């Protein structure tokens, strides 16, 4: 349903929703095969080279939780089976009420239209869009939300990539812009079932494999923070000091990953940097609002300028007045920033999947896995790795690296 077309990594190119497209912003790239998988979402089954100019070697950098392996994703069998992967874990996560709740507020959130220097005209920013090359050769610019690609240098580093505006703070001043997610469903981590053993560093081998698509709806709630604009500044974090090995490391933890997280985690950010940043972005949103009431022109004969308000007054669920004014209504702001804060969480998602998965973000790293979901004997949208009928159903057998021997492969052990 989400995905309503199968995807073969060689299927030819239409032009449409499987096309070879350039990223904008990205300098000068050769233009590389995407496919749509769904409005506003693309998938680019090649490692990341792209989006940071610095990162286009794939080979192990001069000398930690990292891995790296040249050669992974580097041949069609591979990608073939990397867009089979992620697309099959979109929809795993659609599936539940959660999820379908998370991708439908991913694909209403637009980036905003604040491009012009006159505060009049509503114009589109670049750093939201890709060149499509069409079937004549010729290019279209296409807007999109999201974007999943293959990961960098180093394989395990999943993050959310975006292109920066001269003067807009694009994923906190409420606008939002495109997000490039580095990812892969080939691996996994693994964890201890443990609390007292996965928050300690010296022990444990990871003997629970992460359900892939927790790992992916982390990131993709982590976007949706970028996408409307709303994510927490990196430089606010938490000096953690509920573990002694944390602090003994003097490490420490962002805002924004604790807030993902959720669960207890989020309870470490206190009540006035709470109302703090819940205030800064009811104004960003209140910004906004004046924005598109001043606006009387509009670029891109694509849409009117009556649409493209009310497409803004729909992912920011404004209020419009009897005069056709926006505004900001407190109750609607908060309730959407709560959705998109506290209700799209790790620890929620965990609920839904009814899978086995790390208690807290603040633990350590185990190990990295090798592992395949797309054959359905050994993951399917509906279970995991926990198979119904299966002796992989109960006790999260089927996550136990253990006892599922033959789904995971240890390639790096990290305690
Ligand atoms: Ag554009
Ligand atoms: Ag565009
Ligand atoms: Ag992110
Ligand atoms: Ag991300
Ligand atoms: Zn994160």
């Amino acid at each position: 349903m989400f995905v309503n077309k199968q995807f073969n990594y060689k299927d030819p190119v239409n032009g449409v929703d499987i096309a070879y497209i350039k990223i904008p912003n990205a300098g000068q790239m050769q233009p590389v095969k995407a496919f749509k998988i769904h409005n506003k979402i693309w998938v680019i089954p090649e490692r990341d080279t792209f989006t940071n100019p610095e990162e286009g070697d794939l080979n192990p950098p001069p000398e930690p939780v990292s891995y790296y392996d040249s050669t992974y994703l580097s041949t069609d069998n591979e990608k073939d089976n990397y867009l089979k992967g992620v697309t099959k874990l979109f929809e795993r996560i659609y599936s539940t009420d959660l999820g379908r709740m998370l991708l439908t507020s991913i694909v209403r959130g637009i980036p905003f239209w604040g491009g012009s220097t006159i505060d009049t005209e509503l114009k589109v920013i670049d750093t939201n869009c890709i060149n499509v090359i069409q079937p004549d050769g010729s290019y279209r610019s296409e807007e999109l939300n999201l974007v999943i690609i293959g990961p960098s240098a180093d394989i395990i580093q999943f993050e959310c990539k975006s292109f920066g505006h001269d003067v807009l703070n694009l994923t906190r001043n409420g606008y939002g812009s495109t997000q490039y997610i580095r990812f892969s469903p080939d691996f996994t981590f693994g964890f201890e079932e443990s609390l007292e053993v996965d928050t300690n560093p010296l022990l444990g081998a990871g003997k629970f494999a992460t359900d892939p698509a927790v790992t992916l709806a982390h990131e993709l709630i982590h976007a949706e923070h970028r996408l409307y604009g709303i994510a927490i500044n990196p430089n606010r974090v938490f000096k953690v000091n509920t573990n002694a090995y944390y602090e003994m490391s003097g490490l420490e933890v962002s805002f924004e990953e604790l807030r993902t997280f959720g669960g207890h985690d989020a309870k470490f950010i206190d009540s006035l940097q709470e109302n703090e940043f819940r205030l800064y972005y009811y104004n960003k949103f209140k910004d906004v609002a004046s924005t598109l009431n001043k606006a009387k022109s509009i670029i891109g004969t694509t849409a009117s300028l009556q649409y493209m308000k009310n497409v803004f007054k729909e992912k920011y669920l404004l209020s419009e007045d009897t005069s056709g004014k926006f505004s900001v209504d407190k109750l609607k702001f908060d309730k959407l920033y709560k959705m998109l804060t506290e209700i799209y969480t790790e620890d929620n998602f965990v609920n839904f999947f009814k899978v086995i998965n790390r208690k807290t973000y603040l633990n350590f790293d185990k190990a990295v896995f090798r592992i395949n979901i797309v054959p359905d004997e050994n993951y399917t949208i509906k279970d995991g790795f926990n198979l119904k009928g299966a002796n992989l159903s109960t006790n999260f057998n089927g996550q136990n690296t253990e006892i599922n021997s033959r789904n995971f492969t240890r390639l790096k052990n990290f305690t």
